[PDB]
């Protein structure tokens, strides 16, 4: 599904974003999704061995604290101009539990792409959110 | 440290935005900060068991993205009306090694104290954050 | 790729890993993975909110203390007999970043197949 | 009150210090952990450094102790890389360690040689993981 203009204005967003904060080494990446009610969130990374979130992860408190329950599209954006990045594995599984059917903005081959998490993650696992189980 | 009027004030910040939003399993815990220059951002949880975010790694990932570089109190606060979380074990981690002397607000003897988050981690580790190792 | 013998036997070794030990509020999952020296390296998960490692990330760490360097395949399976998990998001990126080229067992159309890592992360992002 | 160092604990020490000695001196894997079980058995393991919040040591170390059916872990050390020593929990682990194994004594360093601590004490107003339903 190629980019919309309300992707690239997500894109637009979460460039503005982190290039308006000092480059840092810990506080990287932007990302910028929008609600289905058009509403849209950012936020930064938070980078640390415990686990620290991506800027997905940080999008989405963001969001829960806005009251927005579904997210539609989100991106992620590399600080010092570099541009999309592709959502990392732990970002395909929580956007895939918690707001199934996202898309994600990633580069592709006529243009950047809009893909349902779920493709993301081929031969998925389904966490049964009912439990603190895998 | 007793409780100090900034402090009562992200006490209520918190409070309001966690009790603004629908209860959820998921998403049952707010957070509030606030910088050196007396800007309070805030934030609640996305529980995940890939280790989905806090509501204090959240409210780092929104003080980063406004660039608000030095924070310096934040505090936890339940859902259903009911109050002050102590930060877990992992949020103590990120907050000594991110924001060095960040004091927390917790439960205390003769109302909520608030410490720095280095006397939280008795003994403690400190990652030398110039590399990408323990 | 069908699976293999050694994926087999990397199967069998899961399975009785997670039959072998009782019920517990914090694990669900062993995990299994072979090395290019023919060592296998066993674990089960361990249940956290903060993130607690998957099956597959403590199997990473057992391999490590091993000085074992190169896993070619990795499977996990589930408690209760519910069989094969495929890796979740967060195991594919870290056996992609780690150990490039691993083959995660998972179940396809005629039984268990073997795939790339990189395959089950489409649009893969690479940690530099 | 801490603990002096027992016979089981110098054990473990030596059990991790064999361990990270015995393998290429890597960012990803610098730190070995090993625990003992209350059927006196020795568990040991190494980090897996990643982004994402790849496990320390310890927790791996849960992982093949849960694996081998030891349900109860008494005694826990990290040992570092580079003859670098005893490195105290960070507070991810303090927080894993006290929800999965309470009372489990952590070895840390000591003015007069290391000392075993149970890891509540190493959290002051403790967070404790409560739900029945899931
Ligand atoms: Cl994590
Ligand atoms: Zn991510
Ligand atoms: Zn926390
Ligand atoms: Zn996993
Ligand atoms: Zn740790």
């Amino acid at each position: 599904e190629p980019l919309s203009a309300a992707g690239q204005n997500l894109i637009d967003t979460a460039t503005s974003v982190i290039n308006g904060i000092p480059v840092s080494d810990f506080y990287s990446v932007a990302s910028a999704a929008i609600s289905d009610d058009g509403r849209v969130f950012s936020g930064v990374n938070v980078y640390h061995f415990n686990g620290g979130p991506c800027a997905e992860l940080v999008v989405l408190g963001v969001a829960a604290a806005a009251g927005a329950t579904k997210l539609t599209h989100i991106v992620a954006i590399a600080n010092e101009g570099r541009g999309i990045l592709s959502p990392c594995g732990r970002c395909r599984q929580v956007l895939a539990d918690l707001h199934p059917g996202i898309k994600a903005i990633v580069i592709g081959k006529e243009g950047p792409k809009m893909v349902a998490v779920e493709e993301l993650l081929p031969s998925i696992y389904a966490w049964d959110k009912d439990y603190d189980r895998i």
